């Protein structure tokens, strides 16, 4: 039936999400092995974490050219093998290498990893927005998008299980086995990857200038231009804080009381992994499902309004009080923020970008909107840890705060897509004129 296809897209989203966010759990282990006395260099850590998002836009543009040039049967399988190979090379960095060399190994591997993740990422949204043509199209988009929380959650769940497995061996003095652990965290993504592989198995310039002429003609009108504008900004703006935080969630929990002064090698890693599962289970994951139950009742905008404006509130409380109040109050607000990321802008911007546009231009407008989002992701990802040392963490959170207010303001540019058919709206727009 039609069901088996959306699950395959879901596990595609899950694997992308797992592979994307698992770098947040892997980074602290690399520190203990190759840089035990000093932290990971700021510039090198930023490059490593942005690498996946950098490839993510390269993927959907390259797999866009190749997919438009030679069809869909030329990209469907090849996207999955690229992230599999990138996982293996990343997994098998020579353990006898220098710290900087190991880092440079992993950064490069994750770029190719991003290129594959970029393929099935916008392609999983169109298959179910074009197919449904029903009021319950948003809940379908949200369900596949909800796998992003499971990717972050399962990665967090995998981490505590892995760390607790090395407990006795670490306590008995075998401290280098953490070098084995971080390879296991990355490798475990291979299990659904191979399973999906089997199930997936078992006049070009004249047309590009004609669709460009229609695209330019369409988005040269205000009521049509602004819909692409708000779609581009909202996805761009939410991804700044969203990926800057979620790819650095372990860094924030280090300013909070989860990075102490007590404990040995195991005690340190386990307390940090404890906070990560708390936040992603209590906040990050359920946010997708609150969005799931209310988009076709409340509307995309009101949820986007709330999502942008609520997560901002908790960002200001952090920035003002992070250096002044205790761990408890800070942790609670951090979880609330993560909750309203997925219960709000992060999920709706993905939905709104696929729901706003008539099909005749939707591929570009969603592609540009998704590309716009990844642009915000790479911005924060590339500079997050560098700013943290130059201006301080409180100052950086004030920046993420400002991006949320602008997202709230920009959301006014969007038409509410709940229950509206963008193709029927375009047809009625034309028949009246
Ligand atoms: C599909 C996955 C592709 C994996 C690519 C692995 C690239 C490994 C890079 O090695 C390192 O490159 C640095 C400069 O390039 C050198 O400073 C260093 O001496 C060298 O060890
Ligand atoms: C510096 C100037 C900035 C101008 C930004 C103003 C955005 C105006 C958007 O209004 C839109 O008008 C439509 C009706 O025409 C409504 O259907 C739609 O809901 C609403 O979003």
């Amino acid at each position: 039936p039609q069901i088996k296809l959306v699950l395959l897209a879901g596990v595609g989203f899950f694997l992308d999400a797992y592979d994307l966010f698992i770098i947040n759990q892997v980074a602290p282990m690399l520190a203990q092995v190759y840089f035990p006395k000093t932290g990971l260099p700021a510039q090198r850590q930023d490059l490593m974490k942005a690498a996946a998002n950098i490839g993510c836009v390269v993927g959907q543009v390259m797999f866009g050219v190749l997919g438009d040039s030679f069809g869909r049967k030329f990209v469907y399988g090849k996207e999955l093998i690229l992230i599999i190979v990138a996982t293996i090379f990343q997994m098998s960095a020579p353990s006898h290498w220098d710290g900087n060399r190991v880092l440079t190994w992993i950064t490069i591997c994750r770029v190719f990893l991003g290129i594959g993740i970029g393929g099935d990422y916008p392609m999983s949204a169109t298959v179910v927005s074009d197919r449904a043509n029903i009021h319950r199209r948003g809940t379908l988009l949200c369900f596949i998008f909800a796998n992003q929380g499971w990717g972050s959650f399962v990665g967090s769940l995998v981490t505590i299980v892995t760390i607790s497995g090395f407990k006795h061996r670490l306590k008995s003095g075998h401290t280098h086995d953490v070098d084995k652990a971080w390879r296991i965290l990355i490798g475990l993504s291979l299990i659904p990857a191979f399973g999906t592989l089997y199930q997936r198995l078992t006049g070009v310039i004249a047309s590009k200038k004609a669709h460009w002429q229609e695209f330019v003609a369409y988005f040269s009108t205000w009521n049509h231009f602004r819909n692409l504008l708000g779609s581009m900004l909202g996805w761009f703006l939410v991804d700044i804080a969203f990926y800057g935080i979620n790819l650095n969630q372990s860094v924030v929990l280090a300013q909070i009381g989860f990075a102490g002064k007590t404990g040995d090698v195991y005690d340190k890693l386990f307390q940090l992994a404890t906070g990560n599962i708390i936040v992603t289970a209590l906040g990050f994951l359920p946010g997708y499902y609150f969005t799931l139950f209310l988009i076709d009742i409340v509307g995309r905008k009101k949820l986007q309004f709330m999502g942008f404006i609520m997560s901002g509130l908790f960002l200001a409380i952090l920035a003002g009080e992070i250096d002044h109040i205790g761990k408890g109050p800070l942790l609670a607000c951090f979880t609330f923020m993560q909750f309203f990321f997925n219960f709000g802008a992060n999920t709706t911007t993905f939905i709104v970008a696929a729901e706003l546009f008539p099909t005749r231009i939707r591929a570009s407008a969603h592609g540009i909107s998704a590309a716009a989002g990844q642009c915000g992701a790479i911005l924060s990802s590339l500079v997050f840890n560098q700013l943290k040392a130059k201006i301080g963490t409180s100052a950086v959170l004030w920046i993420f705060f400002s991006t949320c207010i602008l997202g709230f303001i920009s959301t006014f540019l969007i038409d509410e897509t709940m229950g509206v058919d963008p193709d029927e709206k375009d047809l009625e727009e034309r028949r009246a004129r």
